[PDB]
């Protein structure tokens, strides 16, 4: 049944660490690599580098290639032994996404497989010491907490950077689209990946600023010049796997040429770039000319910068997005002569939390920013849904147009991924940053006759700037965060349509541990996005502050009928998010650019005066509680 | 397989009067009809008629909402015992195109589901006849040709009027749009219907039209004035399901009222309707007003007019063209007291062969006309392609720049449409027109520095007016014909594209039998036009004269970039007939108006002094065989 | 799903009667029947006459070769319109049982589906008429119970006969055992079919024989002698589907000859049988001699007896049982110039109800008897279980070791089987025999060293004989009915197995109504057994007496590893008797002739002598509760 599927998958994700001791007493038994098998279990996996993402790819093809899903665990069973663990990790992980048999199946926590990249090496070395301290059956309890003095203000933002959830998401994320991700030997294609990496890099960047806002620091700056120093960044974590862990990095470091690729190389590529757009047209490996045509023309852009396996000209344009990972990872040793680790931007799973990860996506959104620009701007006629207006549009909390945020503790189950021992369970207690739940009632107004199908879009974008209150739409752009997007029947005459925030689009309603996944539930069974990918809900407003922060609420309607030719696929099933995520083996649902209304350039001053009668916005506040 | 799948669907739709007898013992037993079940079997079906529509309707919701393929088997099995037969056939139809269970599921040939409306009743009942006359395995074959004193002109044009291809075009198009059609239920929409309502219809008058001028007839009169009489018309069709034919129809007597609706209110709808045109804006149910766009002005004025369910006012508007076709259909008996059958107007099969068609049909392009009337010219901006030159065209057949046209015999097989008995095979044996095969031959010249892209539209014409030869430009918009619309790349310097007949955007490439079916065909898993519409291929060109009648050949080359819109969509599905059918789930290919450059008013007395440089006209001369 | 699969199957079974009309309309449509259909859908069908079961294997086969479950569903709802319905539902019972595609799915109840076989005429008139009486959406009530004077004191045992349950669970276990099962073709063969026929015929007349005693009559005697008259019955129902109800028959009545065959037949038969028993070998159609064998001896008995198609030899032997059946249904009309309908004898939902049914049974019962008769009796050594004592049983209750028995109101739901017009429910209300749950309690010694395994037996059988208290092991063999067979593992030392009636291996935990099925539990998904065969629950025990009737309780333990060799596939999964129903696909799971020990001739005087140590008998009373 799928249950014992389920159970099957559990344990080739168990004690990933120990698996090694390859075990198989004779080299020439896998012909199959006899020229290939490079890199050792014990290295660290970079998701960024080409060299680790064509070994991981052909991992995944093998995966692909198996005939059954018995054949599918035995080959990981044998290969896991060989593997480096984090390359596996990520093989499987796509594989069980994507493969028709795991047509059954969650992919074991991230968090809960290694708990160590989420929590400190401080909590973690206490939960690994009390366990030897004495020997009892009895449960640990770790809270990673601390108690330290606070001298850099980016400490501020750490609930937001540290969070659990949101490393999640980023590892989840990229393998559902991964860079490495070839459609012919899958045969299927992810529709629109590269608009997607855009999407939601630059959503991460957007709700980073809002973060800072809410702080009362200025917005992120991007990392532009190549010869500027960066700013430090420790992470304290370590890696179980040995005794080594991520290099800290300390500031007043210009990044250095590695042996890989070179600083220079990145500029040329970002020459390169621009020569392409200001020619309206990218030169193919073929040395013919695409044209950056109007919905393509981010799908192609994204591909090229990441870069994918589907950019059209990898050896012209390069893989800026990557080597900027990898180039500031290895900042501490550019040369490798001192054999340290890479830092936390290796990893999909810890490069959220360095503060560098903002300026440098920054950079890359730069990019796409000035091909954005490049497009017209939005009449009347697009953004407009005639006969139908928005009449006012209130939230509901315990206080109206209040929302409440707060920390809650939680407890994360380290015992699937380190050895536990004796103890039953080695918790670790963290915080992290929530808020009320809450709801929207939106009033509308319908003239027309009949019932009209609208897709009801909501952002929030921050109402003060840094120097005073300045709702200018252009500068509105960079900061709105996706809250909702939905679809809504109205008939004529007036409407009121509720909607709930544990509804929204955006985020994962819930990701099941490896102890529910042990029983079995009936979500239903896609995959490694299951439970995993969507933004976590938590983090779905932003922090504000104790005195009530003002940001603006924008709700919009459009034509539904419009908005989707085809793509309301899989229901309420495994994964629950298509704002970011997409669906599963179908569009991500519909027709307007990712972030509209707000991906072009707007002419006004003021939002207000961007405001269609479809449109609305509505001030309400966000007060912390501490 | 989905052949499989295609050999079940066609023995339902096999003889579809004796799988009537309802044979449910309870009336109240199918609620799922209790809305409907008011038109009983034996009755004619209208295409027209609201209710009629309105049931149909009805039916191909119940198909839509099918679950899944099983279930859609399953309802349509049952139903069919009860429903009026034709509806059946038309809401099937309509389920089978669009729902995505169906993609390689053609439908079973019109013509041979319903031999009787395709050849005379003297060939039916002969062919009948033989089969009763003697018994015996062996086939039976009837020559459908007939001898006759033929004392109507009107009759040479009967290979086009008559014409089996023409008339199960005008049947499936109505089928892919239908005029019920409601975007919500479906949730899909399509494309410009209401244009290509009036682009279908205008290009088959116009193509009439150049029958009659090969004919050496004037061109067909638009029937303006309500208080005309029409002329008569005999269709010799009948219907062996019951006893019943169409009735046919003498001249002389004017129009007469229907309970349903009064010829005066048809006066109203127009006057209406041109109210609109005029004051540039059409009132919606709302009461508010419409721009008639640029863009957007056919397409309403299409919905309106037909009327479709897309109308934006039916209250005020009416149905002006649907109920002329009912009008005209029981002109015979208005008041329905002698119980008689409508004539051919009422069927999309039939009504191509009555010449009224023509005139009722040049009518209402004459409303189109006025609203394309109210746009203006072209500029030469427009029109032109700058550094593209057209050097010359050629005609490549048995002789240059001459098509041969002649008379072809072809069989129908009638077995599947009615009881076969003992025999394997009754064949019909009819005669249509057909013509040689021939190629293009384009050079141009492309004076720029890079490769361009290039739409190339061919267009015929007829040279020769009624009085004498006269290229008036403004006259040969309403004659001009669609011969191709493609793709091609120019390189710098001089290039030859030639292209075939054969591969024409407007025509249907080969329609498979009921005997190519059951053998079976595969496309991809999707849903989509089930083999089906686009022009008949030897219809592609008129008949011409035994002399060799004399047309202008027109060539032009636009800028693809321009004209291309840009999405993703699907594979390579029905798009070789584009030009009049549109393609399969997407958008119409060309963002030109349809008949573009020819919609808008010519200032010209000459079409040569029309020519752009990317314009050609080759006088080219059509030469019919005896 | 499989929910939507068991939607499609309850429509098949919907409004049978109804669905003929079979507006097919030219005959020669279905080549594939050209000289075949012959039966009339008005006609009752006859579950025993052998050219009634050719049809309907004729029928299976078709249903069985059905690629698809669409294409099943398909054939079936065109084959229901014409052939007749009785064959139809036996049809397709049968398919949805074996049939792999059919793992999803019950079959609608019978006695929901034909109410009007399981209550009488009476009740059906009332429901029927007071359905019309009064329009409304109202549910109406009846109670079948009746008043009248009661002449025979037979009608004493209709609790027994007239139960809905009894002639459910024969008419479902023909249907898993069908006598026109060819192995052939099905390719799966049903093991020991002509055995289990023996047995479940046996049990039912042992039953039978328990309720006379507990009534206070004699054993039922077997109808040996064609000469005699036989006993009248009116069964008092009416078919629906007509005016024609089952016919009556008066008593003094000798059996006819039909034309069909004849009582000399019969004879020839019989001699027939019992040469073959005598020389210890019978002739099979190749003229070769196959010996009665120890265990295949009553298989092969079994299908000739029959007869099924599995007959050695069919021409030889005949089919004496079935004929059996035939002959007494219509002795009313043997000639039928009557053109009256069969009595309850020709359907296997019926039949039981009849007296006469015992007397038939009884008489086959005793040809197997004779040949058991020819086989050596049980030693010491095959019963007994070495090491194992068995202590004592007692049977909690609320009064230990009495059970008690009542009379239980029920209602069935006729709407699903006639017509319901405007009422949501009609329901009649009948009675029925029931018992207290209760439990036992086994004490065994298990003197070996280790575990041991062991099936329990335990059978009822009364106390009491007609002339005085007399516990005569050979006659005791007659009565015996068996309560239940289970496995059970016992350690060394005292052991103490408990098990509740409800556990019973021989009844039907439950049978899902229409209304349950058209949501979707959860018992499985298996078949026309699903709910339907096992004996009903509340017929596990006589109903004994007012005074408390004594019987005896035996219950015998024999070592388990002897007893199965392999067979214990399916768990609690939709059927749940194996005692008399067999499992699913898989063997009858015991080793043991059935009905071991009873089976062969004891040569004690008493039964307490003929105890092993491995035996035991507790004697407990029966008390019937006015």
């Amino acid at each position: 049944t799928v249950a014992d599927k389920q159970a099957r998958l559990m344990p080739l994700f168990k004690h990933l660490t120990a698996l090694t001791r390859e075990k198989l007493p004779l080299d020439q038994r896998d012909e199959r690599l006899k020229g290939v098998g490079i890199l050792p279990r014990g290295t660290l996996f970079s998701c960024f580098h080409a060299r680790h993402l064509a070994e991981a790819t052909e991992l995944y093809v093998a995966l692909y290639g198996a005939k059954d899903f018995n054949d599918f665990i035995h080959l990981c069973e044998q290969a896991r032994q060989i593997v480096n663990e984090g390359m596996f990790v990520y093989a499987v992980s796509v594989a069980v996404l994507h493969r028709e048999d795991c047509k059954g199946i969650t992919v074991p926590p991230i968090q809960e497989v290694f708990p160590d990249r989420f929590v400190p090496a401080e909590t973690i070395n206490r939960a690994n010491k009390e366990a030897s301290n004495h020997p009892d059956q009895q449960s640990i309890v770790v809270e990673a907490e601390e108690t330290g003095n606070i001298l850099d203000p980016e400490y501020k933002l750490s609930y937001f950077r540290e969070d659990i959830g949101i490393n999640a998401h980023h590892w989840h994320w990229h393998i559902v689209y991964p860079a490495t991700w070839n459609p012919t030997v899958m045969g299927k294609e992810k529709d629109r990946k590269g608009e997607l990496f855009f999407y939601m890099h630059q959503q991460m960047c957007a709700r980073y600023d809002s973060e800072r806002l809410s702080n009362g620091l200025q917005r992120m700056i991007p990392f532009h010049n190549f010869d500027e120093p960066l700013e430090g960044y420790a992470p304290h974590l370590t890696s179980l796997v040995s005794g080594l862990q991520y290099a800290s990095r300390p500031e007043g470091y210009s990044i250095h040429d590695l042996s890989d690729v070179d600083v220079q190389d990145m500029v040329r590529w970002r020459e390169r770039i621009l020569d392409a757009i200001n020619m309206h047209y990218i030169v193919d490996k073929d040395n013919n000319k695409i044209p950056l045509d109007i919905e393509h023309g981010t799908d192609i852009l994204g591909d090229i910068i990441e870069s994918s396996d589907e950019s059209k000209n990898v050896e012209y344009y390069g893989s800026l997005h990557n080597w900027g990972h990898v180039m500031m990872a290895n900042i501490t040793d550019p040369d490798h002569r001192f054999q340290e680790n890479p830092g936390v931007m290796s990893d999909t799973s810890t490069s959220l939390r360095d503060p560098i990860f903002y300026r440098w996506h920054r950079f890359i959104d730069n990019i796409f920013q000035e091909h954005k620009k490049s497009f017209h701007p939005y009449t009347k006629e697009e953004l407009s849904f005639p006969g139908v207006e928005v009449v006012g549009v209130s939230i509901n909390s315990k206080t109206a147009n209040v929302i409440t945020t707060l920390i809650k503790e939680s407890l994360l189950e380290l015992s699937h991924g380190i050895n536990f021992g004796t103890d039953q369970s080695v918790k670790v207690k963290y915080h992290h940053l929530d808020h009320e739940p809450f709801t929207y009632n939106i009033v509308v107004e319908n003239n027309s006759g009949a019932e009209k199908h609208s897709t009801v879009r909501i952002f929030l974008a921050p109402k003060y700037d840094e120097l005073n209150n300045k709702l200018e739409p252009d500068e509105q752009r960079r900061l709105f965060i996706e809250l909702d997007k939905f679809f809504y029947t109205l008939t004529p005459g007036k409407n009121t349509i509720v909607r709930n925030h544990q509804d929204s689009s955006v985020t994962i309603s819930k990701v099941r541990t490896f102890d529910q996944l042990g029983a079995g539930e009936g979500v239903s069974e896609d995959s490694t996005e299951y439970c995993s990918c969507g933004w976590p809900e938590h983090m779905l407003i932003p922090r504000g502050s104790h005195k009530g922060m003002e940001f603006e609420l924008f709700v919009m309607l459009t034509d539904h009928d419009e908005d989707t030719v085809a793509g309301l696929s899989e229901n309420a099933v495994c994964s629950d998010a298509v704002s970011y995520c997409g669906a599963r083996d179908d569009r991500y649902p519909d027709k307007k650019a990712m972030g509209f209304p707000f991906d072009r350039k707007i002419e006004a001053r003021t939002a207000a005066e961007f405001l269609t009668p479809n449109m609305g916005l509505t001030d309400i506040k966000i007060k912390f509680h501490g």
